């Protein structure tokens, strides 16, 4: 269990807005993840397996831990944060830093549609971080190259695969590129 804390994942942004907008208004926007941003947990094996299209952002309800609120997708729904193309760091906060096989990061394609449910074929792999099966917190922060050939609203997906179970954690990040 854990989430991407910098940049702010959509799930963590939910937890943050619980504090500013209050429980009901935040949950109306994000669903029940606001209480448990660390629990966006689904099957591993992405992209050939894993959570189905339209259920990527919620990891198909976090294996029962959250609802499907994160799966909403419009151009205007989510809070974007600015990020510059090029090398960036992605830091996870772990409530339970399980043994880890890898992390893998994807970005939306130049021509993606921000008003449709997220699908695999809208993402491209941008970096993979191999791990030796030790705990996740032996490598908290990853340096990933974000493509420099696209701008505006994009989604970075980070995926954390657990070494010793069939699970992974899926955190989408809403960004305004350059
Ligand atoms: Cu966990």
């Amino acid at each position: 269990h854990g989430y991407i804390k910098e940049p702010v994942s959509r799930a963590y942004m939910g937890a943050l807005e619980k504090q500013t907008m209050g429980w009901t208004a935040a949950a109306q926007k994000y669903g029940s993840v606001i209480d448990n941003p660390q629990s966006v947990e689904g099957p591993k094996g992405f992209p050939a397996a894993g959570p189905p299209d339209g259920r990527i952002a919620s990891a198909n309800g976090g294996s029962g831990q959250i609802d499907f609120g994160l799966d909403k997708q419009t151009a205007d729904h989510w809070v974007k944060q600015n990020i510059r193309g090029g090398f960036n760091t992605f830091t996870w906060h772990y409530t339970a830093p399980h043994a880890t096989s890898k992390w893998h990061y994807y970005i939306t394609k130049k021509n993606w549609n921000p008003n449709k449910p997220l699908s695999r074929d809208e993402f491209e792999l941008i970096g993979t971080v191999n791990h030796d099966g030790s705990k996740a917190d032996t490598n908290l922060t990853h340096k990933i190259f974000v493509p420099t050939d696209r701008s505006g609203y994009h989604i970075i997906l980070g995926v954390w695969d657990v070494a010793d179970t069939s699970n992974a954690f899926y955190n989408v990040i809403d960004v305004n590129l350059t």
